[PDB]
């Protein structure tokens, strides 16, 4: 078990077994220095989505891509950095919802550092509807350093800090199924922000994700709209593994005690990239109604995971200053004025 | 009923069967050149972890028999008989079997590949003992005639198989694909005896069996062989009339002493053809009665294809057939005969 192979550890995968410490890491290990057959990689993508993976594994699969991945400079990334995504809809996406939430997050003063990909990829999604709005998404080590530290947001684009994930990549996008390889692009973004709103389609993922944050500290909540949205909905309840001090806390979580109003489902989806960044362009200008009051819900929750790395201060109020502070980040015109600003940098870039 | 790849193997990964003719779908995919490696890959391992059902594995086997290359119209026997292993190999004691059965007067054949494939090994022991293998629909009809066995090369008759069997041994693991060799004959024999190394799918295995009216033996030995073993019982599967009867099986019954695991299975393609020359040469010890109760099983699959039908006195024939077989020198006969034809052809 400790002196790992290929036919050993996908056996012990078919034969529908959690793997041995280290197994997972040293597939994932294979697969990044080239040395994994495109049906080794299929293989095990499958098997390890089909056991049903644990936090350990899901951890090893996530840390050995680190382990590859290009870092940001020394010192350049906020030690209250925070990530904000949602790892994908059943065929959907919110990135609509997501990217607002990013850029509210940052217009309120809370480093943003994001990690994705164009759409129809195991890394996280993004990149398209940014791209959209005109921000220029493939950037270098320094230059996303730059951004957030001059911006208050950056955006690093997988394929440019992974480099090594490309064969992953490719079979991933055959397979052309999500696998456990989809729950890697929060776990893998490069910056490592201690923090973030993270976004699940699937309730069991979603507290094996909540576990991998756990085993790193960070302070997150993974949250899963009741009604299967990667975000916190206002269609219904939403459940949150609120992850703090190295454990996870699930909670049910309703808006309606923040005065949302409930909305449709079919209000929220998003669409692609050109919709999304109409939308965006639309609600940062001062467009009511429930895409906002999401976009509002989310930041929020961003927000009050931020208050989590350096405060244990209290849940409601760390709610009611997200709110505050997320709602008055669109009114105030900041977050429309942020992405402008994102916007001009990359020119001057 | 309008398939594609990422609806298939999303219903797989969700631990459902699969629909009526989805299986058909994408083996169909995989055999005409038309699917990824990463796809192939994908559907053999989900369909492995799912636990495949004996329709899908049926709709599989159905569509590569559909794509193989026949044996010529009225070829092969009626009551033909197959006598393989999914392999673990004993391609030792299925080859002494094999050769054992066809000796005794019922016709065998057989199908296979050279070592590590998912279609069934067996034809490297073959190439050893001097056999050709490598015989097109013809002559492996003709090879049946008049030696009274034949072999069909996998690659030969199953060429559109080429890109399952590659993935098959990139992922180098069994899957659902290594079913597929005894259910997959290109000569489509009605019975034989069928070893398979794995106890939860071989159930599956004679369900396939079964839907096709087969008579069967589906065997496998409670030590893991995908033969009947002689070092403890076996779980026999039996197939007739349409449907599978599970009963274990024990050698002692039949006077057969106990043997140990190394003592039974094969080895070098060079190792085994020497077994093969010693067993058909007189050479008594475990492997001589592991052969003589694997072809006992065949003769006793094959006696079960018209219905006289009777458990006990159905094996002590087909006991006293294959021994008296080895015995007479009609087993080691066979095969020097099967040695001339193809030297000769």
């Amino acid at each position: 078990a400790s002196v790992p192979s290929w036919p050993q550890i996908l056996g012990r995968l078919t034969d529908n077994r959690d793997l041995a410490r280290g197994q997972a890491a040293w597939a994932m290990d294979q697969i990044m220095t080239g040395n994994a057959r495109p049906a080794q990689i299929a293989a095990f993508a499958v098997a390890m989505t089909m056991k049903a993976p644990t936090a350990d594994e899901v951890g090893e699969l996530a840390g050995v891509m680190l382990s590859h991945a290009h870092p940001l400079p020394a010192d350049t990334v906020p030690d209250d950095a925070v990530d904000v995504v949602g790892t994908g809809g059943d065929g959907v996406n919110t990135v609509n919802l997501s990217t607002m939430a990013a850029i509210v997050v940052a217009a309120a003063g809370v480093p943003v550092v994001k990690h994705g990909n164009r759409a129809a990829s195991s890394l996280s999604g993004g990149a398209d509807t940014l791209e959209a709005l005109g921000v220029r998404i493939d950037l270098g080590p320094d230059l996303v350093a730059r951004s957030l530290a001059e911006v208050g947001i950056g955006f690093c684009f997988a394929p440019r800090f992974h480099p090594s994930y490309r064969h992953a990549a490719a079979v991933a996008r055959e397979i052309g199924v999500p696998t456990v390889f989809n729950l890697l692009g929060p776990l893998t973004n490069p910056a490592r922000p201690r923090a973030g709103l993270i976004g699940c389609a699937f309730a069991d993922l979603a507290e094996v994700m909540a576990g991998v944050f756990a085993a790193r500290r960070s302070s997150v909540l993974v949250v899963h709209g009741d009604d299967g949205l990667d975000e916190l909905t206002t269609t219904t309840t939403s459940t949150i593994w609120r992850v703090a001090a190295g454990s996870v806390d699930k909670l049910t979580f309703d808006p309606a005690g923040f005065g949302f109003a409930r909305a449709q489902l079919d209000q929220l989806a998003g669409g692609d990239a050109q919709a999304n960044a109409a939308a965006v362009r639309a609600v940062l200008g001062g467009a009511r109604g429930p895409v906002r009051d999401a976009v509002v819900l989310n930041a929020a929750g961003a927000i009050v995971a931020h208050a989590g790395l350096s405060s244990r201060a209290e849940w409601l109020p760390a709610w009611e200053e997200g709110l505050r502070r997320a709602s008055a980040a669109i009114d105030t015109g900041a977050a429309e004025q942020l992405l402008a600003r994102w916007v001009r940098f990359g020119r001057q870039i």
